[PDB]
């Protein structure tokens, strides 16, 4: 069977696309990511149902996945860790000021957009929901967004038994990730460094064009 082994609790802009690539290389995928929501039909509607508080069977989202990182799932780490008690929790972190610059320059413009494109309505509803419930409706307030990031990270660390949680900065490379799961380090392989910008812009254009 396909079993969920890793719940990613880190926010976007903490290297989650790189971690997705790394986990899949280690045989711990398929790994879910924000980008996956655009590749799985029905999944943005499922995530908005989750966001509204509907009863949603998590298997309808994750049955084919062994790991998840990034939004939208990272906001639901607490429920997911109870759903999947044998899964580890992976918290990716980053220094807060640089995290916010990354968030403000890449995600906030997308999340704050108005679009007349019907194909983006489900996505915008979802990231507006995240803006509302995780950020209290404000993305432009630097100190506030940083306070949300730091409290999110702290609440994960306070809530998950220590042996079940890895706190990881992607700048550390393979070694602590591999050691935590007891897997070998891939030889002569740099840790992935995926910017997670242009890939999403391509998925947006594919969705507007109805490609795939
Ligand atoms: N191996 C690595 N070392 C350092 N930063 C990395 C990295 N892999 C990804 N990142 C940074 O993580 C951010 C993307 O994270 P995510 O996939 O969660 O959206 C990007 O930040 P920047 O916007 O500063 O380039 C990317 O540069």
């Amino acid at each position: 069977a396909t079993s969920m082994k890793i719940i990613g609790a880190g926010f976007g802009r903490t290297g989650t696309l790189s971690v997705k690539a790394a986990l899949e290389t280690l045989g711990l995928g398929p790994c879910y990511h924000m980008l996956t929501t655009f590749e799985e039909p029905g999944h943005l509607r499922l995530w908005n149902a989750v966001s509204r508080g509907e009863r949603v069977d998590w298997a309808e989202i994750f049955a084919r996945y062994r790991s998840t990182v990034d939004w939208p799932a990272c906001d639901h780490w607490e429920t997911l860790a109870k759903e999947y008690p044998e899964a580890k929790v992976l918290l990716t972190v980053r220094d807060s000021e640089r995290w916010y610059d990354s968030f403000r320059q890449t995600l906030a413009p997308l999340w704050s957009a108005e679009s007349a494109d019907p194909e983006l309505a489900e996505y915008l509803d979802l990231v507006r929901h995240i803006t509302a419930h995780t950020f209290g409706g404000r993305l432009d307030d630097r100190a506030h967004a940083i306070a949300v990031f730091e409290e999110h990270n702290r609440r994960v660390r306070a809530s998950i038994p220590s042996e079940r949680l890895l706190v990881f900065d992607v700048r550390e490379g393979w070694e602590p990730l591999c050691a935590f799961f007891g897997r070998p380090v891939p030889p002569d392989t740099p840790f992935p460094h995926l910017n997670d910008r242009a890939a999403f812009q391509e998925l947006l254009s594919r969705r507007l064009a109805h490609r795939g």
